[PDB]
């Protein structure tokens, strides 16, 4: 479940529906946002 | 840990924000990929 | 040394962390070498 | 020698071939050690 | 600036980073010009 | 000038050729400074 999304203004970034069947976030939510040294990637948690 | 807390905005979208893109530097507009990793039980952005 | 502890993945698929990379430039669909040395006992991946 | 060749995966992962695997026996879930190994200019995995 | 800190390799090789290939798109098998600048006293690489 | 064309290794290693080291003394181990400099469009390296 992997999908490419551009970027939008103020760094916002969609998460895409297919992604969003497997983490249902919602307008309001509180996400962590995360830097992963070990595989240098970004990690969002609920 | 570089990590904040981010509140999902209108339309699911999750801002990255400064602190996190001084490691991940990725730029309004660019291209990124969003998946959902099952063994973590979180969404990447690599 | 750069090096972590990393768990191996379904399909016998080792992850090769980002700070190793640095090191050992490799990407999706590059060909490398995968030996068993016997004599140090571990798997050296080569481009 | 015990060598295969192997294409990279997807988010930097490499399988283990099935003639490595006979005699460096990992399997999914098993921790390993990932290096850099400098001397060599070689990535290495240890049990 | 676009910089890392390399450590010289075995046989007087020098990796040439992921950041700075960003720039420097460089593939194995590419001829480029090796040049010492005798006044910065520096090497520079041209493609 | 102390130049030479060298083709680029694996792992995007570049070989600092001989004649070149005559000049920029450099060894297995050493640290040197690796940069794009955009304003020449080269690669510098420096100790």
């Amino acid at each position: 479940v992997e999908e490419i999304v551009k970027v939008s203004r103020n760094y916002q970034v969609t998460i895409p529906a297919k992604v969003r069947q497997k983490f249902q976030i919602k307008e309001g939510d509180l996400v962590k946002v995360t830097f992963d040294e070990s595989e240098g990637v970004v990690k969002i948690q609920l």
